[PDB]
């Protein structure tokens, strides 16, 4: 160092790092990118929870994003925008345990809240480095400290043999866990103030928040969560430990493998024939299902989700929780035969009842005619855009409109703060086909204001929106509520509550307080759809 810009090195308990300067719109930004917080869990760390990352010597180069945790490479529509997106953008490997932080530039003089986000891909896909998670933005526009880390998914994260040493499940969990702990001690010397800390996230990213919130060595390592679109129960969340065990015993059959000796076999494969073999395990034919989640371990999570939401203590937490439109839309044509994204996807009455199979795979038979008649509209039960359209709402309640309000009534109930939002804005650049609406996944977008980004082509009325999401966001990470002090101007966002059941609308027009998340069907998904199973 000596001709080095002195705002780019910082001191953490690792060693030295020497950041970027980056350009956002508004002005510069201090990034600081693959941060090892973790050793890498490679070799006989494989399926093994995370060990701290050993100091090093020297000053680390953190101007570049670090790899991507091995995973699985989404190959349904090659070249295509609206999946690309999402896909690795960072060479694939098990040495992933990096993180980054965006900060102002120069850093805050004073300790400045501090935003947590760990992404969404069903717990076998992901990165903190997309273009959607761009921390830039938040980090000029709000003064925010922005942190995200890479977890292991898929087999590497939450392969299980559950009881084992070897094995024991949940370790992509351990990953965000120690990323949590990395913030606690090292976040000051950004700026940051790990004294307010708000763990935001998406699909598997919010149930990862949810899991965190009901997992208490990790209850001291932050203060605020937010959950969007997405829970931490739910019928894909987790998974029992008996189905863990079934699961990960088959895929070892497939690749060729006393728990030890199993293990150990495993850990003599290739990663790649660990992915190839990952969505075989599956019990059913199903949407809205991945192989390899969070189990209920006796430890991590003591119990199930479901037991923990019902019966804890949530005194002093403030939560934020939404869904978007549409949430089902974008995983029907991931295989229920009649979807795609190249055409209307008009259905028949019989291409609904089998979808229903697919979208509810553990329902009985007697369990999917009632969802079926439930969705039937009963005028028009032959019409194909009901069909189509009552398709997607199948699975979009089942699997995150109905948990979230599951969720937001049991927190509520038992002395959380809550606010609730349903997100009803399609983005102009969205390159889906109209009929999936506001699909899973696009409001992330919004959140962290890549609206503002000039290059991008999005409506001026877009960029005023982003800012108005990025406001509420960042307000509730700085106090635990959205709304601002001053501006009594603009309309409130109410917390949610039993008797009241207030939530807002997400759209280019001004906050809309609505009564009821989905409140009639949703008691048919969570109050008489679990009876229709004890029996
Ligand atoms: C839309 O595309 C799929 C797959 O090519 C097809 O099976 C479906 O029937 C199509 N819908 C119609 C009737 O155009």
């Amino acid at each position: 160092e000596g001709r080095e810009d002195p705002q780019l090195l910082v001191r953490v308990r690792g060693g030295q790092l020497r950041g970027i300067r980056l350009k956002a719109p508004g002005g510069p930004v201090s990034a600081f990118l693959g941060i090892p917080f973790a050793e890498p869990p490679v070799g006989s760390r494989r399926f093994m929870p995370p060990e701290p990352k050993r100091p090093w010597s020297g000053v680390l180069d953190a101007t570049t994003f670090q790899n991507v945790c091995y995973q699985y490479v989404d190959t349904l529509y090659p070249g295509f925008e609206g999946t690309e997106m999402w896909n690795p953008n960072r060479e694939l490997s098990e040495d992933c345990l990096y993180l980054n932080v965006w900060t102002p530039y120069p850093r805050p003089a004073s300790p400045t809240p501090v935003l947590i986000w760990i992404y969404g891909g069903g717990f076998y896909s992901g990165a903190a480095s997309l273009d959607v998670y761009d921390g830039r933005f938040l980090a000029q526009v709000e003064g925010a400290v922005l942190v995200s880390m890479n977890y292991r998914v898929g087999t590497f994260g939450f392969l299980a043999l559950p009881g084992s040493r070897e094995a024991p499940g949940n370790v992509g969990l351990l990953d965000q866990r120690l990323a949590l702990q990395w913030v606690q001690e090292n976040i000051a010397a950004f700026g940051g103030d790990p004294m307010s800390v708000t763990l935001f996230g998406e699909s598997a990213g919010a149930a990862s928040v949810g899991m965190h919130i009901l997992s208490l060595p990790s209850r001291s390592l932050f203060h605020r969560a937010v959950l969007q679109s997405g829970t931490p129960n739910g019928p894909w969340a987790t998974v029992s430990a008996g189905e863990a065990r079934r699961r990960a015993t088959l895929l070892a059959r497939l690749v060729g493998c006393n728990d030890t000796e199993l293990i150990a076999c495993l850990r003599t494969r290739p990663a790649q024939d660990l992915v190839d073999h990952e969505w075989h395990v599956l019990p059913q034919e199903s949407i809205f299902r991945f192989s390899f989640v969070p189990v209920v371990d006796g430890d991590f999570l003591s119990d199930t989700p479901e037991a923990l939401i019902n019966t804890g203590d949530f005194q002093d937490l403030q939560v934020l929780v939404g869904v978007v439109k549409d949430e089902g839309s974008y995983f029907l044509v991931y295989g229920v035969p009649g979807f795609s994204k190249d055409n209307e996807s008009l259905i028949s009455r019989a291409q609904f009842l089998a979808g229903v199979r697919i979208g509810v795979p553990q329902a009985s038979d007697l369990a999917a005619e009632a969802v079926v008649l439930h969705y039937t509209d009963w005028l028009h039960p032959e019409d194909p855009t009901h069909l189509r359209d009552a398709m997607s709402a199948v699975v979009g309640d089942h699997n995150v409109v109905c948990p979230v309000a599951q969720l937001a009534g049991r927190l509520a109930a038992q002395g959380a703060r809550v606010y609730a939002y349903i997100f009803e804005h399609r983005a102009s650049t969205l390159t889906w086909p109209l009929w999936m609406g506001v699909p899973h996944g696009y409001e992330i977008e919004f959140i962290f204001g890549l609206p503002l980004d000039p290059s991008l082509n999005y409506t001026t009325e877009e960029r005023i929106f982003a800012q108005r999401l990025m406001k509420y966001w960042t307000n509730f990470a700085r106090t635990g509520d959205p709304n601002d002090p001053r501006d009594s101007k603009s309309p409130q966002w109410p917390p949610y509550t039993t008797a009241a059941q207030q939530y807002v609308s997400l759209n280019l027009k001004p906050l809309e307080v609505r009564r009821g998340l989905r409140a009639q069907t949703c008691a048919f998904w969570n109050r008489f759809l679990p009876k229709l199973l004890s029996a």
